[PDB]
């Protein structure tokens, strides 16, 4: 069954790698603007709280991997 | 060998699940700065920056674990 878990563990990876990457794009852009100085703190703020949110989700999905590759560890 | 190969994973899954602690508890920190409004959204970046790259870090050596075990599953 590990080789189910497994293929869902580099599934979930692959998904999360390309969401951390659209992260670190917005960022850039978040960036680009401060530099541009065209948004003010304020506006700034909300969306640097954006990116903290979405980046805690990611850490969570990375936690759940581990987990479930240490049941595949303990299982095998 | 492979209950070797099984070993060094765990430990390396157990380093992972602390590095993941360790950048939850960086991103509560961040979302704190932000609420002071003591700090600049340069400086405020500069911490997501570095939190992006932590994050692609821990990916990477999970691919790296999943690799190892596919190798080991495949066998199994």
């Amino acid at each position: 069954s590990e080789d189910y878990k497994l293929r869902e563990a580099q599934r979930e990876l692959d998904k999360q790698r390309k969401d951390t990457e659209e992260i670190r794009k917005r960022l850039k852009e978040i960036q680009r603007l401060t530099d541009e100085r065209t948004s003010t703190a304020d506006e700034l703020i909300k969306e640097l709280r954006e990116i903290i949110r979405r980046l805690q989700e990611q850490s969570e999905k990375l936690r759940e991997i581990i987990e479930e590759l240490e049941k595949i560890i303990r299982k095998r």
